[PDB]
């Protein structure tokens, strides 16, 4: 007696990123990486288990909510000791990477940061500014409940409650690059990654990753701005809700064109929450901008898809 | 007959249909000559997005389009608009302004970000901090504009820029932010079409419940309330189930599922806000675990408990 899987019905345009608060901007199949996907952001499997660092709220992706408690001489100056999104204590021994919405990217988060005062020094006044946040710093240890901030006026910044809401990303200006698909060290050098969500990969012959792929704005150079996630908010949205029970490890999914119903192409829905397709090469999918993915029925490992 | 649902959703697990951040707290408002007639966050239970509202949280009060031109004025650049998924901007649809169009006086502020198409260094980009007056007179986004303060004035070009906000202001100038004051969309001397209707309770001892968040301000002491009728989820939610509305109001209790035990009750009408039962603002204090649940549909003068 089993409540039916779904999708939400949502074109392209009307599709947040799930790695990065953006609409999505076009779907992508790449060639399969020698190092498995993993990222950390956008992760829940079909029957509305979010992973990694996942939450549901597109605000939160990459964002970060704390106190200023600290400054120390480098360039990582001011020392953000984080709170959960939603304001409660953040607790180092939960079974998470880091504190939900941590960036799962090596790179500079751009952005700005946001503080009012509590307490009895002014409370209530504020201040914002431009901030950046380096996910190869080694003051990059959200794990351990913390994270060093880049900020633009040293002179106007309080240890006050602060906000950093992002906006984009980019390389760092020293050789150290944007890299989506490279994890940062939640607890800083030298200590591994724990309560990971899996690498997912393709587990057949001619089969690709397809992704939905936003164009996020860079602060300056030539990157062009790649967040590629494996599903995309509102599916994750719509999964936790629904808690459907996923009859087999693959869900078949159609990209339909609804004036025509026609199916355009066809892929694997997988229960850890990534999508398949039967393609060789990089390649941007052309499709109508009314196109979507539908349900159609439970399959496994065995089924072959139809060349893409 | 679709059965009518809400998301299950704390409040923490909502997003303000009016500016994108999540909600802090829910709070009832004395009924007084503050007619409220908000843009965003506007749709009717059977899943009809009203006003300037679209279905993105990421959309709210951005702008996105290119920048054509500037001139001397404080309101210096002018920022061509498309639609948030960068279609043409139709300014003969039946609209108040683009979707995601703030729908209040004030300033917002946050970051402009450039990506260079064409001759000139394709790919090259920039970003910095910028400000958007919904007071200015260059404020005009419904016939398809929109002017633009920034910090650097030396760094920037005629080229497609996205406008990403962060908080809200007063002006500087003493133009203060009135988060129930519409702009003038098509700017002075302009009356404003296409508006999702005010809202108001109709019933004698009843007031508006909002969801309400504190938003990000740029200096001084405002508290940056923005309060909105429903969630971005429930709006979202409402699209996706286009449930039909068997009466005018949709009776929905507060919940605290950890005990079972119903809190209180309120009126969810099916034009999209909600009303309670009590005399005099009233900031609810409630459990953190707490949600509404769907009950009963009922009519216009069904009596709530009082809360
Ligand atoms: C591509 C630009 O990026 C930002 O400026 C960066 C800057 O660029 C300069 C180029 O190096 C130079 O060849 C010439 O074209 O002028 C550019 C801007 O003055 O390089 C510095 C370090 O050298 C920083 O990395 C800047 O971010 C942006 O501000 C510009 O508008 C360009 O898009
Ligand atoms: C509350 C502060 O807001 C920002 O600073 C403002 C600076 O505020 C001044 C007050 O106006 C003043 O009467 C008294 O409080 O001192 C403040 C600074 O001394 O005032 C200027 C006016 O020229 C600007 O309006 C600033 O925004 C913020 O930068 C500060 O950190 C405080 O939170
Ligand atoms: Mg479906
Ligand atoms: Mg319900």
């Amino acid at each position: 007696g089993s409540k039916p899987f779904s999708l939400p019905i949502l074109t392209l345009s009307e599709l947040t990123n799930s790695r990065f608060p953006v609409p999505i901007d076009s779907l992508f199949t790449a060639q399969n990486n020698v190092l498995q996907v993993q990222c950390q952001n956008g992760r829940c499997t079909l029957d509305g288990e979010l992973q990694g660092t996942t939450q549901l709220l597109p605000t939160g992706i990459c964002a970060f909510r704390g106190r200023v408690t600290a400054q120390i001489n480098q360039r990582d100056r001011w020392h953000m000791q984080l709170q959960n999104l939603n304001g409660t204590t953040y607790d180092p021994t939960d079974d998470v990477p880091a504190p939900l919405g941590t960036p799962d990217f090596k790179g500079v988060v751009f952005g700005m940061v946001s503080q009012r005062n509590v307490g009895n020094d002014a409370p209530g006044s504020t201040r914002a500014q431009q901030a950046w946040v380096s996910t190869y710093s080694p003051q990059f240890v959200p794990k351990l409940g913390s994270v060093n901030l880049r900020i633009s006026d040293n002179d106007d910044f309080q240890f006050q409650p602060t906000k950093f809401t992002p906006v984009g990303v980019n390389d760092d200006d020293d050789g150290h690059p944007f890299r989506q698909w490279e994890l940062p060290n939640y607890s800083g050098e030298l200590t591994l990654n724990m309560n990971l969500a899996p690498p997912v990969a393709p587990n057949f012959p001619g089969e690709q990753l397809l992704f939905f792929r936003s164009f996020v704005p860079c602060s300056g150079g030539y990157n062009q701005g790649i967040i590629d996630c494996l599903i995309p908010q509102e599916w994750i949205q719509h999964f936790y809700q629904e808690s459907a029970p996923s009859q087999s490890d693959v869900a078949l999914i159609r990209y339909v064109n609804p004036d025509t119903g026609r199916t355009l192409f066809e892929a694997k829905l997988h229960r850890s929450g990534y999508i398949t397709v039967a393609h060789s090469g990089d390649y941007p999918l052309v499709v109508p901008a009314n196109g979507h993915f539908r349900f159609d029925s439970w399959v496994n490992q065995f089924y072959s898809l139809a060349p893409m």
